[PDB]
């Protein structure tokens, strides 16, 4: 699909069987969701942005349904005040900008 | 022109007579700015994202040329690690997400 910026790009998305609507992040290196429910082991890390850094929980190899389009990437989980996909995932649905 | 993701998207611009480089951010509601020498009154207000928020100036009806596009809109100025082209001026070039 073609998306406007009028809204906020939101899309719905599928992650360790739980739905959820993340934020198409062309700024975002990688993607974060707010806490939830994963399995496995993971590593601490901290990320940074506009208001200062977070510390962060680092998944690999986790598997995501993006709009119907499947992807495996690493999925950072912490205090995000919104779902964002990161440039990380949306290379592997070809996502482009376009004007 | 379309872009990919591979690679941060980073689009040069002229704002205030000045060069600058900012990032095409589809997650940013509106645009900010590093601190740079921009002309006319100012808002004070604070914006909010990862890892909390920042106080920034507040301009409104600053002209931007992005990528060859002239643009109006407002533009914030404050301490992002990053300049970010935010929706509020994506929607007047006309930006779009495909995949
Ligand atoms: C610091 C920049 C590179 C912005 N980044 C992505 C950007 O889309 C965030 C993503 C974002 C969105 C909502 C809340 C927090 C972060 N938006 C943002 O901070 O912009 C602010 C200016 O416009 C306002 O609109 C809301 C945020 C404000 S980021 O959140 O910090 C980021 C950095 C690294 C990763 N791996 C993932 C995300």
């Amino acid at each position: 699909p073609q998306i406007t910026l009028w809204k906020r790009p939101f899309v719905t998305i599928k992650i360790g069987g739980q739905l959820k609507e993340a934020l198409l992040d062309t700024g975002a290196d990688d993607t974060i969701f707010e806490e939830m429910n994963l399995p496995g082991r993971w590593k601490p890390i901290m990320i940074g942005g506009i208001g200062g850094f977070i510390k962060v929980r680092q998944y690999d190899q986790i598997l995501i349904e993006i709009c119907g389009h499947k992807v495996i990437g690493t999925v950072l989980v912490g205090p995000t005040p919104i779902n964002v996909i990161g440039r990380n995932l949306l290379t592997q649905i070809g996502c482009t900008l376009n004007f």
